[PDB]
């Protein structure tokens, strides 16, 4: 059933990068750079999420299941996500490289805590994991602080639709590390089919639910 | 004899290397870019073959995993220099170029993956390369021309044949690998090496060779 | 006393991030990518020192290899020559192909260093000498070309330029030399020689630099 899930997940990802590609066909202001890691997000996902189908993607450590390839997935996947968020916050206004590269940089350090601390025992698991936690809170400051005030300052109608997206994605965010403590990773309280299914499902939402609401919203901004 | 061959495919790299440095010391209007460029192509590749040379850059079927090391960073690169080839005396587009190296990235890793892999999975992995490879292809003859076009007769006559020269070698490599013993084992381990050696020479430094001379003609 | 010494690194680490952020909220003409960059080599660097501590960046290969101090110098040695860089452009136009240029010199460098460790004999001095080949090049480019563009910025930042270029400069040398002393070369100097060598400079490089770069910077503004 898990390589089957993972099959479906992948020909889903599949499916949201041709749209995204068929959308960048007829633009409507939107710049190639956003289409273009709109496309990426899923398609690598779909790549690392096939690998897991194929039984390649994951291995036994501490005798339970590690599904490296979801931080090979993530650690290009997320920093694009929030290249995309900070991307629509700057839409329409002077860009902000440096707080884009500041959410890269805290976002891709966030996974590597998360591949250590799923390699690690006992207390050393709980400090790797504290510390992406920690990367995490700094990310939704930003998200919330400095990035949604450059949102602001590019309009009512464009900060709207960022408050949106930062919304969603945000609520996600949070779901990753939660499910990952409850999980064999961390406490081991929910059953591995269990986040199997949350990490097949939460992904759908974020690599291409995520960019669907992105591009509809900032494409309704052309005239 | 494949140690030696590796040797001296890692001398001429550095020759390549020094001529380019050379090159970009009057540069005729090419931008100090396209010869950094052209200067990390082969050293990377010579670094990574000295790697094979040593004895260090393979496991044991033979995996010669530091042709993968080699390939992840020079054929992006080689694909930057050809897109930024197209643009030349024109607007960049990076999300293009980036559109190229993100496909190709992807193929070379496809590629490392498909080596490790045994059965159906090794033809699943391969074929998702090649579709890779044939999208870069699509982008090279269709669009990326396209902005060649815009750039004059005399660029994108020069465009045209290093992108014929770059393509035509493109093609070979996953010839070789289909051929060879990481996929059907027709071909000789020995063969492989010899045409793993001679391919990247005329890559690695011929079409740099071509792309920076007939650039710098255009200075004239 | 390894361990003690990596997690006292990683609290010095930690306190200069928090110093450059702190710098970094009144800037005084210093542009947010400096910071940036002042903030992620000690982060980097801490987190690094912080996987030694906990037993977990470093293996037997007989004689130990401190794996971590590879995965730490391959970020935080190019946002160092980064820095070196956006301060010789400090105030006009910058040459990224340069910069560039010392990243790339920089990243072979390190990766020398990592293939050298894990090599023996004849092999291992061949993969040294090409990373010093590498740091002779970056020396040139540093007080030749890069110096050249500070001298173009104006005779107080030309000097700013060449004290922090000095600075960087004898730490490089130091490097090299301890790695080609102690266990990993020729082994004259002890392990914990070598490990308190590898804790001593890399605070003057990852926070030290900073602080004196930073500081100059900043007296360069008027008002
Ligand atoms: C090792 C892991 C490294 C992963 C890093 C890759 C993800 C980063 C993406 C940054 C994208 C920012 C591009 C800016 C777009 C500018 C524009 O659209 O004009
Ligand atoms: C694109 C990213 C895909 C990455 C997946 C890595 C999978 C590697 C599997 C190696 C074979 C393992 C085995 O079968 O023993
Ligand atoms: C965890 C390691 C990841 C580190 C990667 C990013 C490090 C930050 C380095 C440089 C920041 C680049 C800022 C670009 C400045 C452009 C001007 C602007 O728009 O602000
Ligand atoms: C963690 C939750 C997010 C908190 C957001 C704080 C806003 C920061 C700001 O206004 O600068
Ligand atoms: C809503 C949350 C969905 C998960 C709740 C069920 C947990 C199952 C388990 O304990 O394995
Ligand atoms: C695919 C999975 C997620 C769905 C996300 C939202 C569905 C489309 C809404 C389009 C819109 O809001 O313009
Ligand atoms: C610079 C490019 C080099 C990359 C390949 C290096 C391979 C080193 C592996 C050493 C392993 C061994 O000694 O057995
Ligand atoms: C994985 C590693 C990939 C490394 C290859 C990437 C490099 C692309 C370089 C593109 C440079 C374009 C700008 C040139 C210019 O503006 O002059
Ligand atoms: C892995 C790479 C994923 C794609 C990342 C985005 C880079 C796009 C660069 C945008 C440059 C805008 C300027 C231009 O198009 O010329
Ligand atoms: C090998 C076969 C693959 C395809 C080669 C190139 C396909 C045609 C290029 C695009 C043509 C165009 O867009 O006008
Ligand atoms: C050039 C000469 C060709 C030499 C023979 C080639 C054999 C290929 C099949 C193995
Ligand atoms: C940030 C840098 C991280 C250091 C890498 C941590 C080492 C991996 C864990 C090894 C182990 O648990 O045995
Ligand atoms: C790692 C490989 C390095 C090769 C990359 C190419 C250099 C790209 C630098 C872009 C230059 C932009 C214009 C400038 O300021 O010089
Ligand atoms: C991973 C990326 C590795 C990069 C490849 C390693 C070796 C690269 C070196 C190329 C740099 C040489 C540039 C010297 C000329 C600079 C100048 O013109 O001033
Ligand atoms: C040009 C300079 C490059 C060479 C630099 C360093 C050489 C040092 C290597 C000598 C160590 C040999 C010791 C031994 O073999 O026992
Ligand atoms: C062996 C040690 C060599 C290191 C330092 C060399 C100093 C170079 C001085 C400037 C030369 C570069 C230039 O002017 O172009
Ligand atoms: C990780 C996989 C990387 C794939 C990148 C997606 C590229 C698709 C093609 C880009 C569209 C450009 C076409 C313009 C004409
Ligand atoms: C396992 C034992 C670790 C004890 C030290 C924890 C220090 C964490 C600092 C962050
Ligand atoms: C990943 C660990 C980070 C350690 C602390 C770094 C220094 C302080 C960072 C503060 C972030 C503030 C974000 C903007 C607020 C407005
Ligand atoms: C206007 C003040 C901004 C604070 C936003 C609160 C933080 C959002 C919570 C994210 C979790 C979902
Ligand atoms: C005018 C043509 C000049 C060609 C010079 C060729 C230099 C080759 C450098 C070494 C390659 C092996
Ligand atoms: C058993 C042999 C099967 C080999 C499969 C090779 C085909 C891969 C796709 C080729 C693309 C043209
Ligand atoms: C050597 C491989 C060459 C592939 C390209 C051939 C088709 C190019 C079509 C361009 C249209 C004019
Ligand atoms: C693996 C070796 C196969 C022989 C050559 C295949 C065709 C490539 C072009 C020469
Ligand atoms: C086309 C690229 C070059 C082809 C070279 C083929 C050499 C084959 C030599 C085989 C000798 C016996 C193993
Ligand atoms: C606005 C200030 C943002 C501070 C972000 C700091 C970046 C640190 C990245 C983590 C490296 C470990
Ligand atoms: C085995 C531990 C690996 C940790 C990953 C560290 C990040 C990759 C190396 C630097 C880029
Ligand atoms: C092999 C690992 C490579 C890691 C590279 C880390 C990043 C170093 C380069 C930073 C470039 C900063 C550019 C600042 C430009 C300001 C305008
Ligand atoms: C002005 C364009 C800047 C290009 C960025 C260089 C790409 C980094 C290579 C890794
Ligand atoms: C890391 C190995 C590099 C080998 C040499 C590359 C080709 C020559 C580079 C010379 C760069 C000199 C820069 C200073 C100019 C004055
Ligand atoms: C056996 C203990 C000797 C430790 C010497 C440490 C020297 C530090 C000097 C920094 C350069
Ligand atoms: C850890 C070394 C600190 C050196 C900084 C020197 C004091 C500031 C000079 C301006």
């Amino acid at each position: 059933m898990i390589s089957i899930l993972h099959y479906g997940y992948s020909f889903i990802m599949l499916l949201g990068a041709l749209y995204f590609y068929l959308l960048s066909k007829d633009p409507k202001g939107v710049p190639a750079s956003e289409y273009l890691i709109a496309m990426v997000i899923p398609l690598w996902s779909g790549a690392a999420y096939l690998s897991i189908a194929l039984g390649q993607g994951l291995f036994q450590y501490d005798d339970t299941t590690i599904y490296y390839a979801r931080y090979i997935d993530w650690v290009i996947s997320t920093p694009l996500l929030l290249a995309a968020l900070a991307l629509t916050a700057m839409f329409g206004g002077k860009k902000n490289l440096t707080l884009l590269f500041s959410l890269v940089a805290l976002d891709v350090f966030m996974i590597i805590t998360g591949f250590v601390a799923d390699l690690s025992i006992g207390t050393t698991k709980y400090i790797w994991y504290s510390l992406g936690v920690i990367a995490l809170i700094i990310i939704l400051v930003i998200t919330f602080g400095p990035l949604r005030r450059i949102a602001l300052s590019n309009g009512t109608r464009l900060a709207r639709h960022y408050t949106r997206v930062a919304i969603y994605l945000s609520a996600l965010w949070v779901c990753y590390p939660t499910a990952w403590l409850l999980g064999p990773s961390g406490l081991g309280l929910a059953q591995e089919l269990t986040e199997v299914l949350v990490f097949i499902i939460l992904p759908i939402f974020s690599k291409v639910g995520f960019s669907i609401v992105d591009l509809h919203g900032l494409r309704k901004l052309h005239q």
